[PDB]
């Protein structure tokens, strides 16, 4: 936790065996964010697990997707640095209001849509999607995290689980399905002790389907929820399902509302002024798109200049 000169390290929020998030601070600009800091020595080989991750998330921006801010790789240390979501997470809120009104799963589920619709026209699959990686940001904004692609065999397609070949886009839409029943139910539509009668669930396809789900509900969980992903409904279809636009009656907005084109002059500036060097070389700099210290400070002005706070540097 050494090279780390650019940030005020706050408290711990997050601890898992493979990493553990720190609340922290930007230094320079006064931004709060969060460090996932992971351990190589518990990694082994699973370096591929996350390395593939940070140029997948290197590769993305959108509103509703964590943004990744600044890579560290020190002797026996990977420090990722990311958007600070202090709305709470999806499940701890989902198992508070036991389960959510249609009208609230809808508004969200629109957000999750969003997100993975922009990931598949990248070129990528989430392959994980489930409340546990699903944060909101302060005004209850969702932001999916945690890419990476053990055991969400509760969130996983049929094709997938067994081995066959799969694309990820439509191993994506079953787990959506999954989510949306739990975010309108407050439990798992598949479910055992052990996980091979689980598995067995899932492979037969048919589920629980509580009183309070109204028509068109259970509608689009059956189509999302086809074993046979031949059937499944494509994202070009969910992003307009009219269940999907039963409360507001437009296609959800799935491209980046925040795209990265030219760079901000103003950021630009006053990473010119703070860097006593001149603008040109100072676009080639940040053009470079490294993820370094220099990537996270201008990502970090870009960000305070949203907020309308005067662009400037401690
Ligand atoms: C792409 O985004 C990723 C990738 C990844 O591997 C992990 C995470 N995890 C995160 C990121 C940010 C937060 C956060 O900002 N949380 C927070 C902020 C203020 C108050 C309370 C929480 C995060 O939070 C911990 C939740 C899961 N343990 C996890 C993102």
């Amino acid at each position: 936790d050494e090279l780390l000169k650019y940030y005020e390290l706050h408290e711990t929020i997050g601890t898992g065996g493979f990493a553990k998030v720190k609340l922290a601070c930007h230094i320079l600009t006064g931004e709060m964010v969060a460090i996932k800091i992971m351990d190589k020595n518990t990694l082994g080989s699973d370096l591929p697990r996350i390395k593939t991750e940070i140029e997948a998330l290197k590769n993305l921006r959108h509103q509703h997707i964590c943004q990744l801010y600044h890579v560290l790789e020190t002797a026996n240390k990977i420090f990722m640095v990311l958007e600070y979501c202090p709305g709470g997470e999806l499940f701890d809120y989902i198992i508070s209001q036991d389960r959510l009104s249609e009208e609230e799963t809808r508004v969200v589920f629109r957000q999750i849509v969003s997100a993975v619709a922009y990931v598949h026209s990248q070129g990528y699959a989430h392959r994980d999607l489930k409340p546990e990686n699903l944060l909101f940001d302060e005004y209850h904004k969702l932001k999916l995290i945690d890419f990476g692609l053990c055991g969400s065999l509760a969130y996983a397609a049929p094709e997938l689980i067994q081995g066959k070949s799969y694309l990820g886009s439509e191993a994506d839409v079953w787990s959506m399905g999954i989510l949306l029943y739990v975010l309108m139910c407050g439990f798992l539509p598949f479910d055992d002790d052990t996980a091979a009668a689980l598995v067995a669930k899932i492979m037969r396809g048919k589920y629980d389907v509580p009183k309070w789900l109204s028509p068109s509900s259970i509608l689009l969980l059956q189509q999302m929820l086809q074993v046979d992903p031949k059937k499944r409904i494509s994202m070009k279809n969910l992003l307009n399902h009219p269940w999907i636009m039963q409360d507001y009656n437009y296609p959800v907005e799935w491209q980046s509302k925040n795209p990265f084109i030219h760079l901000d002059d103003d950021c630009v500036t006053e990473l010119s002024v703070h860097h006593r060097n001149n603008r040109q070389t100072m676009e080639d700099l940040i053009s470079l798109w490294q993820y370094d210290h220099l990537t996270a400070t201008y990502l970090l002005l870009l960000a305070k200049k949203a907020r309308g706070k005067p662009v400037r540097l401690r």
